[PDB]
């Protein structure tokens, strides 16, 4: 009696149990299968983040090929700026030269009014000296018309007098068309002589006029070795820059280098947990298949109570 | 005597709550591994989420380096062209030297012009000098076979020894003007051979003033040619330019998303942990159970002898 009615009350705790086995065993299976599907996100999370990798590699091969193309033109054009600054002091060197010789020119042609002024003084030395022989000659020629006309006045003898005094005035007019054409020339010689002291006016305001316009070039020449000098200035930069820009693409290229081993660890220990994650639905489904044989030998105490209790 | 079943049905509960234990172990083994395995995925994703942020700033001062010679070009770009603006001028203040040049080469000419009319103006006054001279000379000696006869005639001649006299006199005042002529004349002449140098110094010197700024012409229009190079070659990196801002475009992008993934593989370690926690107690649960089961099964085993 209590021999069978203590049987029960303990198949009644074990078949009570099993039970509670059998749901904490179903809460087991679905747990199972929620963390499949978190696996599964880290999977396919862990694939484009791998595509993440390839998108910059690519970015780090484009950047190094411009920053070689900037490293290139730069390294270029700043070796045009020495030779723009060779021919700069080349042409400040011979510009500054020209005015050596336009000052040359100040004094060689210096020596021009000593000239000018030294024929000028011809003048009434050559036309007074001319002057004098004018005067001469008209009196000499009215001095032997008179001998001339008043022996004529005579006779006889007065004829050979008359002869040399006529004489004497024809010369004396000979003379006299001779100083008449020495003074054309001495007149002449006077405007060449003079209207040369302006050429000797146009040539030394030529020489400053052109110059001091020299100058202005040798200024302009100072002032691109300047614009120049400014410009290999920003190359320099430009250097710093390129210098900052491959530190920066390396330490990018090892940052995606290091995600591709990390990446890769966390697919293999998916790998493992998917492993382990097949064991444990295994031994899960052992309970599965055992709560079976004690449902049935738990239901199988019944009739032996109905019976021999 | 049927405590045959009772025995046969205590002995199969005992031997698969003894399986249930087993497999009980069996998951709770493997879940100590995936907590080990999952708190491992936690390293490697702070790993992950470190080359983002190292590739970030990375990407950023690539960003900055790009503006700042984008920057740096340009000002070059300008200096080029204030460069060429003086290459105009530099070779205009010298289309006006040539042209000075050309004037005073000229003025220069008006000269051996000038000591040539006076050269000439000097050998056509000497034949004055000449004339003048001989007539003197003809008329001294008609002068004096003037008195050497107006004495004679008788003293009618009175008037003419006198005339003849001061025509003689006359005469020889002539012969004074010539000979100081002829002393100036010459000095004029002189005054040709020296000057000379100044008339052809100056076409030589002006000769070599045009060489030095036709090299200065050629050494300037070469800067020009020297400076095109230079925006040739800025125009090279202003392309670059283009493909840097460009490429760091496709890497913000791509650390964008990394990111996001980054924290969706983070989020869900955080649910497999919790869910983990979730069997473990499950797995307690089982375990708390095969032992009222075994107190069941041996309390069972007692009647077995008991009976
Ligand atoms: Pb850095
Ligand atoms: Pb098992």
């Amino acid at each position: 009696g209590s021999h069978m009615k203590d049987v029960q009350t303990e198949t009644f705790s074990v078949a009570e149990s099993i039970e509670e086995i059998s749901k904490a065993n179903e809460e087991i299976t679905n747990q199972l299968l929620g963390i499949s599907k978190e696996m599964d996100n880290i999977s396919t999370r862990i694939e484009s983040i791998s595509a993440s990798v390839q998108e910059t590699t690519a970015g780090s091969e484009e950047i190094s090929s411009a920053t070689k193309n900037i490293a290139d033109s730069a390294q270029q054009a700043a070796s045009f700026a020495d030779q723009s600054t060779q021919l700069a002091k080349e042409a400040g060197d011979a510009l500054k030269k020209v005015i050596e010789v336009t000052r040359m020119i100040s004094n060689s042609a210096k020596d021009v009014e000593r000239v000018v002024e030294s024929f000028q003084k011809g003048a009434e030395e050559i036309t007074s000296f001319v002057e004098t022989i004018n005067a001469i000659a008209e009196q000499t020629n009215l001095l032997a018309l008179n001998a001339a006309i008043e022996a004529a006045r005579a006779g006889e003898a007065g004829r050979g007098f008359a002869v040399v005094a006529d004489e004497i005035r024809k010369l004396a007019e000979e003379s006299q068309q001779a100083s008449e054409n020495v003074r054309r020339v001495v007149n002449e010689i006077r405007s060449i002589a003079e209207d040369a002291g302006k050429v000797s006016s146009e040539i030394t305001a030529r020489v400053e006029e052109g110059t001091k316009l020299a100058d202005e070039a040798d200024e302009k020449l100072n002032s691109i070795v300047g614009a120049v000098e400014r410009i290999n200035e920003m190359l320099q930069n430009i250097a710093a820059a390129i210098e900052e820009q491959t530190a920066a693409v390396d330490e990018i290229t090892t940052a995606m280098t290091e995600n591709a081993k990390n990446a890769e660890e966390i697919t293999n220990s998916v790998k493992e947990v998917n492993a382990r994650l097949q064991e444990i639905s295994a031994s899960t489904e052992e309970v599965t298949s055992r709560v079976q044989t004690i449902r049935e030998n738990v239901q199988m105490l019944k009739e032996i109570v109905a019976r021999y209790k």
